[PDB]
């Protein structure tokens, strides 16, 4: 395709996220690269302007779709490599059980041979002494289904699945997610049929990093139609 021959090989990756949560304003940046041919991503992620005011797992679904592998005989349906060069517009509203929202803008497109990743996030409503503002989420994460459904209205798709992420008491925190994607060209895009993206994520730390930061391990491929 017009963007399938763009991720044969090993592409290097650019996230830079402005964002603002109940007032706390911060920065991110990232960058490692991404491998589709084995649904692979390898990250590193440091905030530019200090500590972070959220916990780091609420972030990682923020933070490039189109390094998903889509097996051969799912193809025609990956609506995300189709739409690069140019790109796409990515938007979500997560809200989180109990708590505040997070509403998301970003842009994912080619700069050059790099995949960059421009967002900007608001969040709004939280509770100072919730679990996010808190800081009462483990630093670790799960494996989740990502459930894709064309949205011909919009030329785009619909996306929604639900984060569950791990309290310190061991109870759980819902992050119920409601995402969707639109072309910026005006080129033809791939309308998939349903299915969803089988997710898997490790966080760790760089030992030499004094930062506040996030190393992310990412594997994730395409399933749902045989």
């Amino acid at each position: 395709s017009k963007g399938e021959e763009l991720f044969t090989g090993v592409v290097p990756i650019l996230v830079e996220l402005d964002g603002d949560v109940n007032g706390h304003k911060f920065s991110v940046s990232g960058e490692g690269e991404g491998d589709a041919t084995y649904g692979k991503l390898t990250l590193k992620f440091i905030c530019t302007t200090g500590k972070l005011p959220v916990p780091w797992p609420t972030l990682v679904t923020t933070f490039v779709q189109c390094f998903s592998r889509y097996p051969d005989h799912m193809k025609r349906h990956d609506f995300f490599k189709s739409a690069m060069p140019e790109g796409y517009v990515q938007e979500r509203t997560i809200f989180f059980k109990d708590d505040g929202n997070y509403k998301t803008r970003a842009e994912v497109k080619f700069e050059g041979d790099t995949l960059v990743n421009r967002i900007e996030l608001k969040g709004i409503d939280f509770k100072e002494d919730g679990n996010i503002l808190g800081h009462k989420l483990e630093y670790n994460y799960n494996s989740h289904n990502v459930y894709i459904m064309a949205d011909k209205q919009k030329n785009g798709i619909k996306v929604n699945f639900k984060i569950r992420h791990n309290i310190e008491d061991g109870s759980v925190q819902l992050a119920d997610h409601y995402q969707q994607n639109t072309p910026i060209g005006d080129g033809p895009v791939l309308l998939p049929d349903n299915h969803y993206l089988s997710t898997q994520s490790a966080l760790s730390k760089d030992p030499n990093e004094k930062r506040d930061h996030m190393v992310l391990l990412e594997f994730v491929t395409a399933a749902g139609i045989t």
